[PDB]
Parts: structure tokens; sequence; C-alpha cells
């Protein structure tokens, strides 16, 4: 999967030189010098999908590279707020403004409309985390939705507005979209099975933080195991030996295994989700990229 | 001012109980439940500036409803971001994105301009604060520009989307801009005059934070009082003694007395921009409000 992923970053080589030069611009403010010290230090996958979508759908204008810089600009913010401490807040705040002003300049309400609505199930995912994280009554259908807000709805609308700006039709456009969504839950399940399969190890775990391995384990908890999971999940109280006794059920209750077949299935679903595109060398990338994501488990 | 004030909020009575309609109604997250319980806990002149302007420019539609609700979401946002705890971060974020939303839906890439040029303006300001805070170097020119980030750009901004989704001419709008810009400039140099005109008193000065006050007085400071200064508010080190002897140096070198007169100024701007605009009842209460926000002092 390594030369077939460098030939989509060498493609959209110089798109992605023009976008990360924009970042670095509109991260310089006018008056307060107080900031270029955070954002250069902490200056991917997400805009690319924009360039990639806009490609895909014949674009020659310029506004795709507003977007992609946008769809960064709105991933670092969100992460800033996660790792909350005064200067976080304020600086992601800052580049949410910055996102705003790229998208305007556009001169598209409905790419705006899409990126509004995704900001909205981002952060109503955030919320939403707080809550069922550290709370045993997560169904992984409600998992999936935390999912698509913290993860997918940003790829979905990235890809989206990529097809939107080229003016593609409404059908290229809502696969497009399907796209995306797949490809985040696929790109965010991985990331929970490799927090347990070969530091990183178990951190889900003492974080207490619901992740679908470990709903599918709790999900078959008798009593003794949901004891267990009441314990060092709900109340918060863990021990020598219980990373090792978690990672017994998972595997126990094939959580992993398993787990690992819902990747496959949306990783599969977002190359579906293609099909009827006319064929193209991004198509192809997308294709790759689709299996790239999943080629480590 | 009391009755010229009332006659504002009489004629707006109907407008602003259909905004914080629309503020209950957008805080209701579709999925997430944990929102309304701190939203409705949180919720004014902002939105007030946004149907004003509009009616006083002859507006039938709807939309500055919704511009007047985007204006209290991102002040209510700005609010909970400068309380900092992840609960705060997230919630604000989420009336960003709701703020959004709303803007969008008017169909005016204008207003968005406007509002999305402002955002910037604002989150610049809150990062030139904690710079410019403990920092005797700050002339007042650079509190100027605090003053707009922090409070009149919001002003501004709502006072001309007002006039903007009315379809005014752009002399009437750069009129609008200047009221509101003078206006928030008036209303946050009397917050600075209170905090120590007669709980609240001496908080910027324990906060170590730049008041016109404190920045009239230390342009003043000789060795002696520089030392003072220095200690209190870069060091930070305070004893038993030191409000009572700050505000003897600011009576000293007429720091309030002056400050009185440069928030009077700007209210007497305010008033004079709305010149050239035809007479109309809401022209009235603009004026007198002016007035009122000067009134304390
Ligand atoms: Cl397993
Ligand atoms: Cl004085």
């Amino acid at each position: 999967a390594q030369k077939p992923h460098d030939r989509m970053a060498a493609y959209l080589e110089s798109d992605m030189a023009a976008v990360s030069t924009l970042i670095r611009e509109r991260m310089a403010s006018k008056h307060a010098p107080r900031i270029p010290e955070v954002t250069a230090h902490l200056v991917r996958l997400r805009p690319m999908l924009t360039l990639a979508a806009a490609h895909l759908c014949g674009y020659d204008g310029p506004f795709h590279i507003n977007l992609a810089a946008t769809v960064e600009f709105i991933h670092t913010a969100t992460l800033l707020h996660d790792d909350v401490n005064k200067s976080s807040v304020l600086v992601g705040d800052y580049l949410f403004s910055r996102s705003f002003q790229l998208m305007v300049e556009t001169g598209s309400l409905r790419v705006l409309d899409i990126l509004a609505n995704a900001s909205a199930t981002i952060a109503e995912g955030e919320v939403l985390q707080l809550t069922a994280s550290q709370n045993l009554a997560t169904t992984e259908e409600v998992y999936l939705q935390v999912v698509r807000g913290k993860t997918a709805a940003l790829f979905s609308a990235a890809t989206e507005v990529g097809g939107v700006i080229a003016g593609a039709p409404d059908d290229h456009v809502a696969a497009l979209f399907e796209y995306g969504d797949a490809l985040g839950i696929a790109f965010q399940i991985v990331d929970d099975l490799l927090d347990f399969q070969g530091k990183n190890i178990g951190d889900d775990f003492r974080e207490r933080k619901l992740t679908m391995p470990l709903i599918k384990a709790v999900a078959k908890a008798d009593a003794e195991e949901r004891a267990f999971w009441v314990r060092t999940i709900e109340k918060g109280k863990q021990e020598e030996g219980d990373l090792q006794h978690a990672i017994a059920l998972l595997h126990k209750h094939a959580a992993l295994t398993d787990t690992s077949v819902v990747a496959r299935t949306q990783a599969a679903r977002a190359k579906a989700a293609l099909a009827p595109l006319p064929a193209h060398p991004v198509k192809d990338m997308l294709v790759d990229l689709a299996d790239y994501v999943v080629e480590r488990i």
C-alpha cells in the first residue's frame, strides 16, 4: 500500500504546498505577535480529501485551496480544545475565526452550510462524548454517533465541499459525502483497535473512554465481568493486573476480531460509494486510501 | 435616562422575545441532552443593536432575528471561554457552531464576511490581552485595540449587519458601524471606570489587567511610582494597603477624570455618527442609548 499511497501525495503535492502556505500566512495575526510560536509549532489526509475531491470533479479554480485550509484549521482548533490552558482555547478560537474567513471568501453558501452543519455535528459529538465516556449504558449505535461527530463529519464534509465547489451533480456529491463518512468511521475504529493490538496500549482503558472493543466486551458481560467493568470505568478504580484482565475479556468475547470486521466493512463501504462516479486517477487514489486506512489491521 | 431606555426595549419587545425563542430552540441539541442545563442557566443590548439597526433601515423580513441570535450566541460563547472547565470550551464551541448555522441561513455573504472578520478581531484581541495584561509597556493606543477586539467589534458588527440585511446604502452602513464601535468603546471604558468609582472595586488591579485609568497613571509614574507599578502588576506581589495607594496615584494623576472624558467623548462620537441618517424613532433610541451608556459616570 506504500507506492499507491505515495501517488496520491505526489499528485496533490503542489496544492498541499499552496495550502500549507495559506495556513502559515493566516496564522499570522496583524496585531498580536503571541500566536505564530504556537501555530507553527502545531503545523495531512483531511485537507487532502478536499483537494482530491475537487480534482476528481474537474475543478479549475482556487477555492479548493481555501476549503482544504479551512479543513485543517478546524481540525487543529478542535485538537487544542480537547487538550483541555487559557492559551489553547483562544488560539483554537482564532483558527476557527480564520477558517470561517476562508470559506466566506469562496462565495459559496452551499459549502458554508455544509461546514456550518459539520461544525455543529463535531461540537455536538464532543459533548456527547463527555456523557457517553464512563457510561456502560452506551450501545455501539451510540458510539457511531460519537465517531461521526469527533471524526467522520469532517472527513465527509472535506470530501463533500470539494465536490460542491467543483460544481458536481448531486449524485456525485452524495457519493463523496458517503465515501468520507465511511472512511472516517473506519479511520477511527482502526485507532480504537490499535490502542490494544501491537506506551500507547490500554490508553482508552485508563481514560475510561468507551471504545468499540470495550462496548462489544461489556455487551457480553455477566455479573462477574460487569462488576469489573462497573469498577474500572464508572468508578475509575484500577490496580496492577487490570489491563491484562480487560484484554483477556476482549479476546474471550472476540471483541477485537469483531471490531476489525466493522473497520474492514466500512472501508469496503467507502470504496463502493465511489462506484457510480466515472473513472479517474483520483478515483483510484481514493480506493487505495480506503485499503491504506485499514492496512495496519 | 430611564423612560428613554424603556421605550427602546418596549419597541423591540416582540423581536427580543422571538430571538430568545431561537436561542432557546437552537441550544437544544438533537442527540446530546447534556447541554440545555448549561445554556438555559446562562440565558441584552448586543442583540438589541442588530434589531434596532434593521428597523431603523426599514427591514421587513425575518433574518434580523437570526442575526441578533447569532450576536448573543457569539457573546455567550466568548464569555464561557474567558471563564477558563472542559464543559465550558465545548459548550461555547457548540454556540459558535450554532451561531454560524444561523448567519448562513440568511443567505447573505456580506453579513457573513462582517461577522467572520469580527470574530477574527474578537479572538485576536483576546490573545493580545494575554500579552498586554501585566505589561507596563502598553500605551492607550494599544488598549483601544484590546477594547475593540474584546468589546467594540461585536457592537459594531451587530449594528452593521442590521443595516446590511436591511439593504441600506453604504453611507448608512458605515454610520451604523461607527455608532457601534464608539458605543462599544464607551461601554467598556465605563466598566473600567466603575471598577474604581462607587466587592467589585480594585478587581482589575488585583487581576493585573491594564485598564485605561491604570495606563494613564503609569504613563506619569516617576521612579518611585514605577517601582510600585512594576511590583503589583508585572511581579503580581501585593499586600495590605496596596489598593488604597493605587487609587491615590490615580487621583494624583487625574486618571479617572481623564478616563471619564474619553468615555464621554466616544459616546458623543456615537451620536454624531448617526447625523446623516434620516430621522426615525429608532434613531432617537440610539441617541438616548449613547447617553444611557455613560449615565453612571
Ligand atoms: Cl478478539
Ligand atoms: Cl481622578
